[PDB]
């Protein structure tokens, strides 16, 4: 009878709890950057730019790294219902924490409480979605593109309003309507979850046995005194200054997947294994470059851009936006093409090459008219219709060709978003106008060169 979009009613409430997290988060994330340099201005925060674009990168590292542990968490000890609040809840601080009227002392506990808090609800509500449907329900994978037009849906409009309110009444306002946005996505969940959600998932649906608990004590606490210690020693021996922390984080973040690989190359199927390496560097360097748009495209926009008629932070809608307008063409394109549709690796190898593209875009405008001037918006606009082409090719078979190539490797596609962020935490320190040219350039030809090449190795990977 009474669906959403044919789907069950309870995907209405998960629907409108994502789409109000992602607006929050996507919110904050369009207006962050510009508010360090704000603070720098003043001589409120005392770093450089770059290290400022670099903690916007390793920010969003250690968020995607979150992603992969919440899941554990609320199967195995508080439920996903229980995580996907709290997780809220930490959320809605972290940005109340930015609306307070703090400075530059006040940016870490934010990053920390959305840190942990969407670590705790991200993984989870997608989680939420399955529970609606039954095993054999074939509504489900329609289900997750509705879902997905949500998240989406947050993450466009969230920058034209925030970033309009930052306009008229400043940052401190700006970040309150973060924390309202995802104040909203927790009135809904919470009284809309209670109507449609399976009381199962009050709990977790895996607890841990007697004999489970003191092995994870074990080793969550050895964990903490390791990364403790090598905080010591960091501080012992003077490498103690922010550069230095985002430099233990990005080791952290790239080390986690260099294990993995190592651990499941040396304990023969060991042919596939090592045929995912190069999808995973793929991935890697695709997500890098995708996730440069809020710290590289982003200082572009406000630096070289002619913009002075709208607030610059707006060009962060773009890249849902055309996720949006691409993904229900692709959705007919992958059902019409019947005969001799693309490998997965093969559309890896092209996802990269179009990233690639749109990076070697942006050395056109510096190369021709000069970077101490301004350009057009299309440039942007043209840089992110090519990046997220790359997006559409890449991100619906990633966790696909990772599965049927169990749930440690499966983790590394959602990691490969991570190492990629933390791999950017190093390179946009590189870009400033007077590198511009060259940063595109080479960061864009040698995504495009490491493409072709994976054409090459395509025949191979897609027997395995
Ligand atoms: C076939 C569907 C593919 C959709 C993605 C295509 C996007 C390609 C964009 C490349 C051209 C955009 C850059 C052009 C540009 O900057 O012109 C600036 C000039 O108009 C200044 O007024
Ligand atoms: C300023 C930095 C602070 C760092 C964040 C401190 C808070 C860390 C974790 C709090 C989340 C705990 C969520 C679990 C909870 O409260 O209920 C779970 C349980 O009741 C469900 O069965
Ligand atoms: C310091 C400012 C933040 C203080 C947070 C106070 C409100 C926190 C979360 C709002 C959640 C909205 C859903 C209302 C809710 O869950 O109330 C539950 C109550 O009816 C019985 O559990
Ligand atoms: C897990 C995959 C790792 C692959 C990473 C590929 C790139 C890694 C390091 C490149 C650092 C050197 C870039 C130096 C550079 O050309 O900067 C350009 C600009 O600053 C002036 O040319
Ligand atoms: C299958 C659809 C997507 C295919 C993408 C086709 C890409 C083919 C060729 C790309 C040309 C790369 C140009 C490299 C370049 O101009 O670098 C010059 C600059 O680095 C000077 O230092
Ligand atoms: C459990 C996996 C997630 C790991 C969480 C640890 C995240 C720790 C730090 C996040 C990165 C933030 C570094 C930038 C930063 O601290 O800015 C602070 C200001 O510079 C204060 O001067
Ligand atoms: C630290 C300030 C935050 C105060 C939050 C309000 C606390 C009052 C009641 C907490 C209710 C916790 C409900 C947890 C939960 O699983 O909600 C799921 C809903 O049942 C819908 O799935
Ligand atoms: C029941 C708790 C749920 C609360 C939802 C989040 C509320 C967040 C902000 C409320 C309004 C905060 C206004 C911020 C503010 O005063 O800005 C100060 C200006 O900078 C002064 O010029
Ligand atoms: C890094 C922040 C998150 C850390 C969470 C890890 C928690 C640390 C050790 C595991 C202890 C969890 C509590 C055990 C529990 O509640 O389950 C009891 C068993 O189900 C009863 O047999
Ligand atoms: C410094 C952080 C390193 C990790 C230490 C975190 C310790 C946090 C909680 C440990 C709680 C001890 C586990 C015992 C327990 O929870 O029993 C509960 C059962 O449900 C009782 O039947
Ligand atoms: C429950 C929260 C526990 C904290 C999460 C663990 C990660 C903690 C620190 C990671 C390193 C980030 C330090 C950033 C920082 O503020 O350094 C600034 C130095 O004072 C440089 O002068
Ligand atoms: C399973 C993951 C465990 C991997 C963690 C291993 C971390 C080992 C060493 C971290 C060393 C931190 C580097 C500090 C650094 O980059 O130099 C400091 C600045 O460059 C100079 O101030
Ligand atoms: C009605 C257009 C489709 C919906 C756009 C949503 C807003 C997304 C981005 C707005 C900021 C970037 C657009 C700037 C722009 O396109 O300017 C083009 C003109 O040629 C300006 O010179
Ligand atoms: C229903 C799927 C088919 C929809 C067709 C999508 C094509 C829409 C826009 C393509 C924009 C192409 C940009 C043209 C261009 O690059 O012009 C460059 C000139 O040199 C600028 O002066
Ligand atoms: C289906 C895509 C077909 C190919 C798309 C276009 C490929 C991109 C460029 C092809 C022409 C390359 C010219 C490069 C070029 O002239 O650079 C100028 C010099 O580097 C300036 O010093
Ligand atoms: C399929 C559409 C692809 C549209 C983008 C194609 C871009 C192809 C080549 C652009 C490379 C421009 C490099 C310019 C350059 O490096 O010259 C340096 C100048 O002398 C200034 O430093
Ligand atoms: C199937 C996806 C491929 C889409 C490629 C369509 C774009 C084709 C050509 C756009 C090349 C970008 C360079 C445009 C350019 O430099 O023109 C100069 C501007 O007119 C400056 O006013
Ligand atoms: C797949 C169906 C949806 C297709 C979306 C079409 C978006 C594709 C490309 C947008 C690139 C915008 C560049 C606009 C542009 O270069 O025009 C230049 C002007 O003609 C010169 O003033």
């Amino acid at each position: 009878g009474k669906t959403f979009f044919g789907q069950p009613l309870g995907l209405s409430t998960l629907f409108m709890t994502e789409m109000w997290e992602r607006f929050s988060y996507y919110g904050m994330r369009a207006i962050l950057l510009y508010y360090m340099w704000f603070l720098i201005s003043t001589g409120d925060l005392h770093i450089t730019r770059a290290t400022a674009a670099s903690i916007m990168a390793i920010y969003a590292s250690m968020v995607y790294l979150s992603g992969t542990i919440g899941g554990f968490v609320a199967d195995r000890i508080i439920g996903a219902r229980p995580a996907v609040f709290w997780g809220g809840v930490l959320i809605m601080l972290g940005h109340i924490v930015l609306a307070l009227p703090f400075g530059a002392s006040a940016l870490f506990g934010s990053i920390i409480l959305i840190i942990i808090g969407t670590g705790f609800l991200k993984p989870n509500v997608s989680t939420l979605v399955g529970t609606l449907y039954d095993e054999h329900d074939r509504r489900r994978d329609a289900g997750f593109s509705i879902f997905v037009f949500g998240i989406n849906l947050g993450a466009f409009i969230a920058p034209l309003i925030v970033g309009a309110a930052q306009e008229a009444a400043g940052y401190h306002v700006a970040f309150s309507l973060a924390a309202i946005g995802m104040f909203i996505g927790l009135l809904v969940y919470y009284f809309g979850g209670k109507k449609t959600l399976d009381p199962h998932y009050l709990r977790p649906t895996d607890p841990l046995a007697p004999e489970e608990v003191k092995p994870l004590l074990v080793k969550v606490s050895l964990a903490v005194a390791g990364f403790i210690a090598i905080i010591v020693v960091m501080n012992l021996v003077g490498w103690n200054s922010l550069p230095a922390y985002i430099n233990l984080l990005t080791i952290v973040a790239i080390a986690i997947p260099v294990f993995y690989f190592a651990w499941m190359i040396s304990s023969t199927e060991h042919l596939r294994v090592v045929s995912y390496i190069p999808l995973f560097i793929a991935a890697v360097l695709f997500w890098a470059i995708e996730e440069q748009g809020s710290v590289v495209l982003a200082t572009f926009a406000a630096e070289r851009v002619d913009s002075s008629w709208f607030p610059v932070s707006w060009f962060q809608s773009l890249n849902p936006l055309f996720i949006m307008l691409y993904t229900p063409f692709f959705a007919w394109l992958w059902t019409a093409w019947k005969k001799n549709q693309p490998s997965s690796p093969t559309k890896f190898a092209v996802g990269l090459m179009f990233a690639g593209l749109s990076f070697l875009l942006m050395a056109i405008p510096g190369a021709l008219y000069g970077t101490s001037g301004k350009v057009s918006p299309l440039w942007l606009v043209g840089s992110w219709a090519l990046v997220i082409l790359g997006e559409m090719l890449i991100s619906p078979v990633g966790l696909s060709v990772t599965t049927k190539l169990n749930s440690q490797m499966m983790s590394m596609w959602f990691l490969s978003s991570s190492v990629g962020s933390a791999l950017n935490a190093q390179l946009v320190t590189l870009y400033n106008a007077k590198s511009e040219v060259a940063y595109f350039s080479y960061f864009g030809l040698g995504s495009v060169v490491l493409g072709i090449v994976l054409v090459f190795l395509s025949k191979r990977i897609q027997g395995l």
